[PDB]
């Protein structure tokens, strides 16, 4: 069963066979497309055919399938699984297995790099003060002082679901945010209750519109322990206006290193509940969501205020407007102090090459047109008339609960 | 399986119940989403069970399921339909499915207004002359001297295929498209094709490039003819910016009626193939993709060029800033003239309203995220923080292959 993409710009039609290796599901049914919604204990029996799949994936990539290599391999992971009711990934496995979790990713529009990850293997990890010490290793490498490198650390694999290592925190560097008495609040409101969580932790709240929130870890199911990054790893990059003077003058600045901590990387049935992995910002992730977004800083009317925009009626667009100007701020700050960061134009036209790219050398590239398609200028950007076809491939990213909303007190 | 659907940004949840009575499918498996994919005769045994679910929501609508009368037009139809093979709906049910058609068009941000649909019932046409007459009327009605009016016009029902009533036109008015010697295009290129179909057929363009196109128009299955549309039943838009006065002389118009024309309308089995259906334009649709879309008019370039901006790397967002003010001025213009137009904010917080309500009365609303979010400024809109369910109800509006490819001639 071949499946073909269109592209309504330049009349390119693409051949997807990949999606036969489709294992996991959408969501989806033939009545029904939940293409829009956010989100759509194991045991050896249903974990050596997941095992088997993967390191059939894996000996394939290296051209030895079906090798003495690939049958011992097999045979002993099965033994492992037997004897054990786990198994241990070797480290070309895991590095293939993080590479591709991120390749699979198809809802991220950064894709074209996915073969360039530097993979710390922190599965001997034991302690929150060990993945405090790993967590600032990747966060000093991955920066490299403004040249950003992409990284992920991974934690030990889930084993009886009682003994999980998790990073609390949904990214290793983030802004607090304060629930103030009046209903106002102060910092990233994004962050509220996370902060919340952290300070009866406590930790001490420097209480301002712009502070480093301590990493929570948990390490072999044990309760989380309260870190501090230390400040001179945080690259943070001060946000002004080429044209404009008065927008310094707003007083913001973001981190330059985005990092996602939340997510689950699963790897031939293995399960990583902690495998921060980071790599650099699109101007739009900040601009666009982390200031303009209603729940957010919305710094949007103060910045149309101060262009004298007319704010009586929505039809003068002086909501794009300031928009516009915001992430041209973003870009400017960011390019200015030499720290990595691309505009939605190069992104998107990029991952239109990969796409093609992958197409012809893997058969199809999974992709969410509902998350790769940017939160402004969407038609101007080479993705907004492109069909694609989403489906699920492993490895992967996945999410899981937050970890206050399962996690068992020990005190 | 009462599905919820959750808005990110307000945290309101609504629960979907309606998805149950859908019909039709998406294109989607539960290994594939096809979600932004554009496009995915009948018998006597398939057309009754059709008519019956037309007919049973109609008479649940008007709070009379099950009832003497119900029941008398089931047996009613289904006896036409073993004698014709066919059957023809009462004007109240033509109006309902029509109406219905619309409140149905997942892909559409603008079905607040769903049930003030004026329908014009063009069942008893028979010529080209005759469908010229009847649109030509349409859109005078419609265009309501800038004060715009929804509608929709219907043509016969297909009967066996072969007598198939169709407007060749996509939309009622849209601008020639010629491509020069040069190699680049004039007018516009979307059009690039049928203009030449209709000088093809005996056109004579006056290769302007705001030349609206003359109807091309097919009854009962015959040879299509050419009609021009009376030039005072045209209203258009000259394109002026509220700050920046070097704008008029890029030498922009629009005309201010959407009517989009070469979609089949499916009630109770019955298809009309000739259907012609206008609103009014959201601003964007003529400058984030009437204007800048690079397989369009794309001006963008020439817009930021005398802005000055630095057009030398992406990064300085020139084509968005650019594409900001092309759209402040499309708005200012209609707005001046007093020429019905919405923005994308209002229409998109309208359809939420919208969302909300048809949860509340209906018990769901299908929406395609994908077309219901516009194409700028996406996320600072509430349709976008909005999980929505896609799913096909009866009746509705569906793609139909171009006449040109179809046509026995
Ligand atoms: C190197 C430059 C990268 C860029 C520019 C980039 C860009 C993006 C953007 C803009 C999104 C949409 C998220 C949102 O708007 O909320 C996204 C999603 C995502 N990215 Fe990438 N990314 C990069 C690297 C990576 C890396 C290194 C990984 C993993 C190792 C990764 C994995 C993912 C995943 C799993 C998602 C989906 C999140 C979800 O499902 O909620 N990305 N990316
Ligand atoms: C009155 C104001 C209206 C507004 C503001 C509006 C807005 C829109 C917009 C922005 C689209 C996106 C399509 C694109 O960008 O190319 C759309 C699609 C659509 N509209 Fe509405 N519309 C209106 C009235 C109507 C009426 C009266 C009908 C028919 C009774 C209708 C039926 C549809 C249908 C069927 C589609 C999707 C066609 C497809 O599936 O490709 N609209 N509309
Ligand atoms: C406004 N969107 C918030 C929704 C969201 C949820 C989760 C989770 N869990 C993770 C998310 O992250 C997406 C993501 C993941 C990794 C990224 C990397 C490594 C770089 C980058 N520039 N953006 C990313 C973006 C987002
Ligand atoms: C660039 N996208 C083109 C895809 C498209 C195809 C067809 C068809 N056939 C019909 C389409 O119609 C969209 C539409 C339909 C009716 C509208 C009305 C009545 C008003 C309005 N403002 N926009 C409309 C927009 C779109
Ligand atoms: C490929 C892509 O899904 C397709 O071009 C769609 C995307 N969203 C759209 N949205 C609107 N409003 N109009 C369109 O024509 C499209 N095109
Ligand atoms: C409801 C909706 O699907 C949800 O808010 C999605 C839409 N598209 C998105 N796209 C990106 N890039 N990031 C997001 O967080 C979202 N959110
Ligand atoms: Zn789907």
């Amino acid at each position: 069963r071949f499946l073909k993409v269109k592209n309504w710009e330049t009349d390119v039609v693409l051949t997807d066979t990949l999606h036969l290796k489709s294992t996991l599901e959408t969501g989806c049914t033939e009545h029904i497309c939940m293409g829009s919604i956010m989100l759509p204990v194991r045991t050896k029996d249903q974990l050596f055919p997941l095992a088997k799949e993967f390191l059939d994936q894996y000996y394939s990539s290296i051209k030895r399938f079906g090798s003495k290599a690939h049958m011992d391999r097999l045979e002993e992971v099965n033994k492992e699984i037997e004897s054990t009711s786990t198994y241990q990934l070797k480290d070309t496995e895991l590095i293939y297995g993080a590479k591709h979790a991120w390749r699979n990713a198809s809802r991220c529009v950064g894709r074209i790099q996915w073969s360039k990850l530097q993979v710390f293997d922190a599965r001997d990890c034991t302690t929150a003060h060990g993945m405090f010490n790993y967590i600032c290793n990747h966060v000093k490498y991955a920066t490299n002082k403004g040249n950003l490198r992409s990284a992920i650390t991974i934690f030990p694999q889930r084993t009886d679901g009682k003994h999980d290592f998790r990073v609390w925190n949904s990214q290793l560097i983030r802004y607090a945010g304060y629930k103030q008495p009046d209903g106002s609040t102060l910092g990233d409101p994004a962050n509220v209750q996370f902060t919340e969580i952290c300070i009866q932790q406590g930790w001490k709240a420097p209480r301002g519109r712009f502070d480093v929130l301590p990493l929570l870890l948990q390490a072999n199911g044990n309760d989380p322990e309260l870190f501090q990054i230390p400040p001179e790893l945080v690259l943070e990059v001060p946000i002004r206006h080429p044209k404009f003077d008065w927008f310094k003058d707003l007083g913001l600045k973001w981190y330059g290193l985005p990092a996602v901590s939340n997510m689950l990387l699963e790897i031939g049935g293995l399960e990583f509940s902690a495998c921060p992995f980071s790599g650099w910002y699109m101007g739009t992730e900040i601009g666009v969501r982390d200031y303009c977004d209603n729940s957010r800083y919305n710094i949007l009317e103060e910045v149309a205020k101060k262009m004298d925009l007319d704010m009586r009626k929505t039809s003068s667009l002086w909501k794009d407007q300031a928009l516009v100007e915001i992430n041209i701020a973003v870009l400017y700050s960011f390019q200015s102090d030499k720290v990595t960061i691309v505009d939605h134009h190069s992104a998107t036209e990029s991952f239109i090459k990969h796409m093609e790219n992958e197409y012809r050398c893997r058969g199809g590239c999974p992709a969410d047109w509902v998350w790769i398609v940017p939160p402004m200028s969407g038609s101007i950007t080479p993705v907004f008339h492109q069909e694609m076809l989403n489906y699920r491939l492993t490895p992967s990213f996945e999410y899981q609960p937050d970890p206050w909303n399962t996690h068992v007190w020990k005190g």
